[PDB]
């Protein structure tokens, strides 16, 4: 019923992350001169040293923020990727099958300290 835990959890989860090699094209923000057109197809940029950052300046309230912007770097993914069989989209797939599979014991031990802290 601890409702600060997911904290380290994420920041541990996020290491397991920078260490998994499908990470390395979403570990940085994308370079807008490499990829010129990207801004006109993706609204809101975002990569995994930024999550990071924003979890460590603690300027997440709750682990559910942090997964909705994990999940935007791979929606932003899919999204700019020409192909489903390219291997930024295969490599987006496999990281996010890992992210969900991880993020799931968070997410429920939190609501489930949240509901007990105000049974
Ligand atoms: C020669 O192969 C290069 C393959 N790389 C790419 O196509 N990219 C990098 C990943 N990406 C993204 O949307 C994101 C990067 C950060 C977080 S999401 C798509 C695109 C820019």
């Amino acid at each position: 019923y601890d409702i600060q835990a997911w904290k380290k959890q994420c920041e541990e989860l996020l290491n397991l992350i920078f260490q998994c090699e499908d990470s390395e094209p979403f570990r940085q923000p994308v370079d807008l001169l490499e990829y010129p057109d990207y801004r006109d197809i993706i609204d809101t940029p975002m990569d995994f040293a930024t999550v990071r950052e924003t979890l460590e300046a603690g300027n997440y309230e709750s682990p559910m923020e942090l997964c909705k912007d994990v999940r935007l770097i791979f929606s932003n993914s899919k999204a700019y990727t020409p192909s489903k069989r390219s291997r930024i989209y295969s490599m987006s797939l496999r990281l996010s099958a890992f992210f969900e599979e991880h993020i799931s014991s968070v997410l429920s031990d939190y609501k489930s300290a949240l509901r007990f802290h105000k049974r």
